[PDB]
């Protein structure tokens, strides 16, 4: 019962890239994270490099221009705004973390799946198996799957 996008074609743009990973790996992680949600909804996501994207993906540090300042290494890893114009939908990742493609540091893909959930209108789950649970936990990314609770949540918003 949070806000939803009132359309099924949603664009995203990667505003900037963490130096922790190569650009191609950031692109891949974000694309795959969007795919997780498109797989179970009518939503389609297209990356754009120019224009006005709905969801802006940002890596930033500390106080970074909104009311949700980061806290340095550890603690909060990322945050995102629910659907709406402007900053609505945007997903922000704390550059003070060490973003990775793997089990070391903080896995970008898994964190992005969680944040994009918020960008689409989901809140937190109390189900410890849900990607929308409030605390990060590395799982085998090649066997990762949305929980039934996550699928219930997103299908209740779209479709
Ligand atoms: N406490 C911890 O274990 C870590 C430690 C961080 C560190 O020191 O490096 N920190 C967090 O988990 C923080 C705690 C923040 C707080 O409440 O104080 N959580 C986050 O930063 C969240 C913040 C948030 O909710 N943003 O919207 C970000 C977050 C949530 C996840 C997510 C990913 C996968 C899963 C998961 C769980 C079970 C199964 C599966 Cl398949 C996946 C569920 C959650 N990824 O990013
Ligand atoms: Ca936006
Ligand atoms: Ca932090
Ligand atoms: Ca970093
Ligand atoms: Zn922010
Ligand atoms: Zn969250």
């Amino acid at each position: 019962m949070g806000p939803v996008w009132r359309k099924h074609y949603i664009t995203y743009r990667i505003n900037n890239y963490t130096p922790d990973m190569n650009r191609e790996d950031v692109d891949y992680a974000i694309r795959k994270a969007f795919q997780v949600w498109s797989n179970v909804t009518p939503l389609k996501f297209s990356k754009i490099n120019t224009g006005m994207a709905d969801i802006l993906v940002v890596f930033a540090r500390g106080a970074h221009g909104d009311d949700h300042a980061f806290d340095g290494k550890g603690g909060i890893l990322a945050h995102a705004f629910g659907p709406g114009s402007g900053i609505g939908g945007d997903a922000h990742f704390d550059e003070d973390e060490f973003w990775t493609t793997h089990s070391g540091g903080t896995n970008l893909f898994l964190t992005a799946v969680h944040e994009i959930g918020h960008s689409l209108g989901l809140g937190h789950s109390s189900d410890p198996k849900a990607v929308m649970f409030p605390t990060y936990k590395y799982v085998d990314i090649n066997t990762f799957r949305l929980s039934a609770d996550d699928i219930r949540g997103i299908q209740s918003l779209y479709g």
